[PDB]
Order: structure tokens, then sequence, then C-alpha cells
């Protein structure tokens, strides 16, 4: 183990609260960062045993702490009211460097799966930049699979277990709230969602020798998780995705059952004050959505599944600690 440390862009003059934290509690990134490639090297690695998830983990729940005040804070009985600004809020890309006397070992092969042997490997001292986007259901704005599509999962046979998959071609998804305040919907071309979930499904009919693999929207829960959740300009939006998840894969073939209309699938949206924290047990509320047009364009890098003749598959995610492992699945920290 270690204790890593974060570089990143982030500009002291930026009001942005990603910057004002990442200023504070981080490093400047270096402008020319060098690998060191290894031949006749093999080393293991599991994305579902790494430290380094639990420390990024750590930062962006302070980060969150720092950067989104919610008016009131419950937990059981006990509740902590203060000032809850609305801010600047975006997302940068953080580093995570391992310090004097440890090193961070980068799998390269491009068809790794997070758990295993890696053949072909390297040395770094940060990571890449990592964007600590909080969602649910599907991952947005990380990096994409560089050859096909890729099942991540701890144990796929084991259906408690959360499903990763690593996208090689990003998905638009545009969400607004126009100029009902608390009303968005967002936009998502079916024509890249049916070949996104066509290929997802191939990969997917491989795991699972021949059966009649279905996508369905989340059972029941909380909101968070029941919904695609994710955070737009400092305000929660809470997309539905019943016409997302919604087809089946057959005889090689995807049948997007799910309603869409000119092409174009549509979640309705909703921007809520009250929110179950993932930083931890209890309920944070925010003040009511700013004024204006409210618009987050995205790219759809992932999704997170959960899988129940057919195999049943849904949106997933609840654990924010599966969005960093996402794009740390790569990395290992190792000592000199
Ligand atoms: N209920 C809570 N208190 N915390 C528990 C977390 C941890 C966990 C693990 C599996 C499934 C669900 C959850 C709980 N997660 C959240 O409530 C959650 O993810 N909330 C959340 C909150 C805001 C946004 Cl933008 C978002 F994407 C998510
Ligand atoms: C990923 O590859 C490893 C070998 O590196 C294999 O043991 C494991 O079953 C694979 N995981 C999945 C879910 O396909
Ligand atoms: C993306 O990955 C999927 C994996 O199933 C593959 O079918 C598709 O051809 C890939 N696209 C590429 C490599 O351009
Ligand atoms: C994965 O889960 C299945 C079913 O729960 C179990 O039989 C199997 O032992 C698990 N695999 C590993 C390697 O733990
Ligand atoms: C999503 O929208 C559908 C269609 O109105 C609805 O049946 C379902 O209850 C919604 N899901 C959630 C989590 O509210
Ligand atoms: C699929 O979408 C249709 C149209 O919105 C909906 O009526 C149906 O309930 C969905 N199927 C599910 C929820 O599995
Ligand atoms: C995918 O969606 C597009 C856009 O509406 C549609 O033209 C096409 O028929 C759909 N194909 C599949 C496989 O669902
Ligand atoms: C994803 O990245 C784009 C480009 O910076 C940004 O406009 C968008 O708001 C981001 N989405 C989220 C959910 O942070």
């Amino acid at each position: 183990k270690t204790t890593l440390f974060c570089a990143s862009d982030a500009k002291a003059y930026e009001k942005e609260v990603h910057n004002v934290w990442a200023t504070h509690a981080c490093v400047p990134t270096d402008p020319n960062p060098q690998e060191m490639v290894l031949a006749n090297v093999t080393e293991n690695f599991n994305m579902w045993k790494n430290d380094m998830v639990e420390q990024m983990h750590e930062d962006i729940i302070s980060l969150w702490d720092e950067s989104l005040k919610p008016c009131v804070k419950l937990t059981g009985g006990s509740a902590i009211t203060q000032a809850c600004p609305k801010v600047s809020f975006d997302p940068i890309p953080l580093h995570y460097c391992a310090p004097a006397g440890f090193a961070i070992l980068k799998c390269n092969n491009k068809t790794f799966n997070g758990t295993g042997p890696c053949r072909n490997v390297s040395t770094v001292q940060c990571t890449h930049g990592i964007k600590p986007v909080v969602s649910t259901q599907l991952l947005l704005n990380g990096s994409l699979a560089e050859e096909e599509i890729i099942i991540r999962s701890e144990n796929l046979t084991n259906n408690a277990k959360t499903i990763i998959v690593h996208l090689n071609e990003s998905v638009n998804i545009v969400c607004t709230r126009p100029n009902n305040i608390r009303q968005a919907h967002c936009n998502i071309n079916e024509s890249k969602w049916n070949n996104t979930l066509q290929k997802v499904g191939e990969e997917l009919a491989k795991h699972f020798p021949s059966k009649t693999i279905k996508f369905e929207p989340s059972s029941g829960g909380d909101l968070e998780i029941t919904t695609h959740s994710f955070n737009c300009r400092g305000e929660f939006f809470y997309c539905n995705t019943s016409d997302l998840f919604n087809g089946t894969y057959r005889n090689g073939t995807y049948n997007h059952t799910g309603r869409s209309s000119n092409g174009t699938i549509t979640l309705q949206c909703k921007i809520k004050q009250i929110i179950n924290m993932w930083q931890e047990v209890g309920r944070a509320i925010y003040a009511p959505p700013i004024e204006g047009e409210i618009t987050c364009n995205s790219n759809i890098t992932g999704l997170l599944l959960l899988r129940d003749d057919t195999e049943t598959f849904r949106p997933g995610g609840g654990d924010m600690r599966d969005n960093w492992r996402s794009e740390l699945y790569k990395y290992k920290v190792v000592e000199i």
C-alpha cells in the first residue's frame, strides 16, 4: 500500500468547485508524462480489490463535502443545516500518483478485463486524467475500450456482483431542463443505442452459452438506482430509463422494445432536492433548481448491469467505487 496524491490542471482563478478543491488538495500534473514499458514481465491485477479505488473514493467524498453543501443533512434522527449556495460544478480530470519509493503498474493488454494475468505491462508515475463523474446505470465522460467491448465482473456467475460494461464507442446523451421547473429530459439516438445493445448483447451472449438475453428496467429500490441519476451543473437529475433498458437479444439479433420517436429515445427526468447520499447512509436536501437552461451534453462510455431460458439484465449502480473502478482497472500500486 501507500498514500497516493492527486494531480490536475486545476485553474486557481476558476470558481468551478472541482478546480477550487483540486488547487488546494492536488499537485499540478506533469505536462509530458512518460511511461516505462516492460517486456518479459506479466503481473496480476484485481480491479475489484484495488486500494487506489478507496483513496479516490475518499477524495471525491471530501471534494463533494467541500463543494456541494446541502441545506439539510439527515442521519436517522439527527439533522445538520447550513448555507447551501448554488455553485459552478463541472468535473475535471484527476490524476493519481505514487509517492517517492513507489510506482504504478499499468496493464496495456487492451482486452484485459480487470482481473487475472496481464502480459503487456508498463510503469507510470500518475494515472491518466479521470473525471470523478458521479452517476448510476450509465457511466459518463469516461475512457473507451480500445478494441472490442469488455465485460467486467468480480464473478459473472454470481448474479449479485455488479457488471461493468466498457463500451468501445460512446453514445451521446443530452439532458436538459428547458428555460415545471423540476421537469427535464434526455435525448439518445436510437440507432446508436440499437447498435450498442446489439454488440453488448453479443459479448454477453458469449459469456452465457445460448440464452435469450433480455434488458429490463431496474426491478425496484431507491430512485438513485432505479433511474439514471447524476449531477448536472450541481443539480441532481433523476432520469427514467424504462425505454432505454428495454429490449431482447435472441438469435444473434437485438430488438429494441422500448418506446422511441423519430429515432430518438427520450428519458423523462426529475431534478430532486432530497437525495439519498452515496458518500454515506443518509439524506441530503438541496435548494430548488437554478434558473435558465440547465443542460449537460455527455458521453456514455460504459454501463453498469445486474443479471437476475432467458437471462435478464438490468441497470445497476449505487456504489460509486465501481465508477472509479471503470477507469482504475488498469492500475496497481507497487513498491520499489
Ligand atoms: N442510502 C444511502 N444513503 N447510502 C448507501 C449507498 C451505497 C450503495 C450501494 C449499493 C446500492 C445503493 C447504494 C447507496 N447509494 C446512493 O444512495 C446513491 O448512489 N446516491 C446518489 C446520489 C446522488 C447521485 Cl448524483 C447519484 F448518482 C447517486
Ligand atoms: C476475465 O478474464 C479472466 C482471466 O484473466 C477470467 O478468469 C475471467 O473469467 C474473465 N472475467 C469475465 C467476467 O469474463
Ligand atoms: C467494438 O467492440 C465490439 C465488441 O463486441 C465489436 O463488435 C465492434 O466491432 C467494436 N468496434 C470496433 C472495434 O471498431
Ligand atoms: C461465483 O459465484 C458462483 C455462484 O455464486 C459460485 O459458484 C462461484 O464459486 C463464484 N466464483 C468464485 C471464483 O468465487
Ligand atoms: C419510469 O417511467 C415509466 C413510464 O412512465 C414508469 O412506469 C416507471 O414507474 C418509471 N420508473 C421510475 C423509477 O419512476
Ligand atoms: C418497455 O417499454 C414500453 C414502452 O414504454 C413499456 O410499456 C414496457 O413496460 C417496457 N418494458 C419493461 C418495463 O420491461
Ligand atoms: C434502431 O433505431 C433506429 C432509429 O429509429 C431505427 O431506424 C432502426 O429500425 C432500429 N433498429 C433496431 C435493430 O432496433
Ligand atoms: C461530460 O463532459 C462534458 C464535456 O466537458 C460536459 O459538458 C458534461 O457536462 C459532462 N457531463 C457530466 C454529467 O458531468
